């Protein structure tokens, strides 16, 4: 076929989104069993987010101060607690649409689908990678907080991300579903540095394998290299160094296409220091690093759920 | 925020996908009310697709020759008919998950979401434009036929596409939900020409507006132009000519950003004949034409469903 950035089907996550209102602040919550999960800054006014003391702010809130709405039907809140940067609301009704689910903390370079939501209603779905510097390059307007990132394994939804804020550079930051931020970020309206981002080398190689499978072969060169030699050029171009663990993850793709990983590194090497000369690869004029080796295999093998 | 290629949430379409088996051929069908829709080449063997006589082939088929499966539950087929290149199977049960829906035939340049499916099970979702030459640049493996393209307006699903085949260039071709192909294509395994594709000019301009809204402004130039002058360069670069209808569609974006459409054309003009000099716009080194002016407004205004 061809190759597109593909999100997981979002139906199972759609059935879990609700609207959470505290005071005049509304955002999105995730309703699983009899618990609703949402960012704790739902309790902040505009003035509060400059420097919030979340413990002090939450003490002024009671259960009935939290309005939780799914569709035109509301849940009754019978308990609340704050875990790290997330707030957990105990409701009197278990979500009849709860899928089989898990909470996972992903690693940098891994990918996931985002269901962007407003007022508890789904708006769109897109695919994201967790950058090495633990930001994501999303698309998020005011009110999008509480939108969640997830993967699906057959029938099981692994939630890995919930959106909390945008950085000065315009990239996005958030937490796992236990409320622990990815990266060194805090939920406060203050200027925060993400630090140098780097290109996910193993993902770029997976994509070059995807290119070969789909007929794009012009970049295949006549050289080879070593891991240390390639990593010398990786460092110069802000690419993650490649390890034997990464070569092993690329192994299935190597063995299907007959191109040794160190040969694919030599092709990438020449691309890095000679550019693309105005050509394209899989329809892009840049090297794409937001497909994992697993994503490539899924798309080229037609995995279903 | 930022700007990504965004698909509609797919939950409403997920509830409509089934598996259709005739003989040893299996593909995807769309179950709406008590009718299942699927490509008519479900009735073909491998040898049949070289030169099929679909009327002759279908006459040998009875209702009970069609196996329709949703999950581990099956539908009983009580009628069949062929409309253009689609087959309609009447079943004894109306889909309890049928959304409010409509069948629409889209225009070239319009966009839609694709729910790629295998064996009746959803695999992923991505966003597509109908090219001016009536192909789509999808991602489709064997067994993906019957996967459908759609848009969503609040609660109503507009089905516009169902996948039938891949072309020699690797692009994809299919029908509306009445079985009429987009483009000059036929459902036969024979070499077919799509003809010269061209770049959707109004979509490129919408994306340049999206860039300005999201902080990318370097391409804003000091020149202007006229419609005829711009179209002279559009023709040279295989861009659709721009009409007053297109300027009018761009009007809301013009009036929000304060950039006259003819000024944005002059910037695009210089980009076309001077290139991007190795810079990027919204993270791309190419001019993107698969966002409509409506898609830009939706993403920058947070439309929900
Ligand atoms: C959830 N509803 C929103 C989602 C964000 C809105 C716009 N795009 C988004 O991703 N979350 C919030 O508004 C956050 C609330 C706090 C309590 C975490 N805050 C922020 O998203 C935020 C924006 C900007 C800045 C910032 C940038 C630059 C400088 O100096 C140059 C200072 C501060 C901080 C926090
Ligand atoms: C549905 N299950 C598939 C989806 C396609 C499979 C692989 N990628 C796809 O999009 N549909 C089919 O296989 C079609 C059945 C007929 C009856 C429409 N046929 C084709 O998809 C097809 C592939 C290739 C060619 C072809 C290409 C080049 C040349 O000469 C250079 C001749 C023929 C024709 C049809």
């Amino acid at each position: 076929s061809g190759f597109r950035k593909m999100a997981f089907p979002s139906g199972k996550v759609e059935g879990c989104m609700v609207q959470v209102t505290c005071g005049t602040t509304t955002l999105n919550g995730l309703w699983l069993d009899d618990v609703v999960y949402c960012p704790r800054h739902v309790i902040c006014t505009s003035e509060d987010m400059l420097n919030p003391n979340y413990e002090d702010l939450l003490i002024r809130k009671s259960n009935h101060n939290f309005l939780v709405q799914a569709g035109n039907v509301q849940l009754r809140v019978i308990g609340h607690s704050m875990q790290n940067c997330v707030l957990k609301l105990k409701v009197d009704t278990a979500n009849p649409k709860t899928p089989k689910y898990k909470f996972v903390r992903i690693q940098p370079g891994q990918t996931f689908s985002v269901l962007a939501c407003y007022n508890g209603s789904p708006s769109g779905v897109y695919q994201c990678a967790m950058r090495p510097n633990f930001t994501i390059k999303g698309s998020f307007l005011n009110g999008s907080c509480g939108s969640v990132g997830f993967n699906i394994d057959y029938d099981c939804v692994s939630f890995c991300y919930m959106h909390h804020m945008e950085l000065p550079t315009g990239v996005h930051a958030g937490t796992d579903l236990e409320g622990n931020f990815y990266g060194p970020f805090v939920d406060r309206q203050t200027a925060q540095a993400a630090g140098t981002d780097t290109t996910i080398t193993v993902n770029v190689l997976a994509w070059l394998y995807a290119a070969v499978i789909n007929g794009d072969r012009w970049f295949l060169n006549r050289f080879t290299t070593t891991l240390n030699d390639f990593n010398l050029v990786a460092m110069k171009y802000n690419y993650e160094p490649l390890t034997q663990d990464h070569v092993d993850i690329l192994g299935p793709l190597s063995a299907q296409t007959g191109i040794a990983v160190l040969d694919m590194c030599a092709s990438l090497k020449e691309l890095l220091q000679n550019g693309m000369n105005g050509r394209t690869i899989l329809g892009s004029a840049l090297l794409e690093d937001e497909f994992t080796p697993f994503d490539v295999v899924r798309q080229c093998s037609g995995v279903t759920f």
